[PDB]
């Protein structure tokens, strides 16, 4: 999936910004970083 190697300052950061990145609407902090799962 989308692994930008970005630590999670909250899963709610990635889920919003990862939208602007690619084309996804879903990102979660699972392994300590924000991974996007489209």
């Amino acid at each position: 999936q989308i692994d930008t190697n970005v630590k999670c300052s909250g899963s709610s950061k990635c889920v919003k910004i990862c939208i602007d990145r690619y084309n996804t609407r879903g990102a979660k902090c699972i392994n300590g970083r924000c991974t996007c799962y489209p």
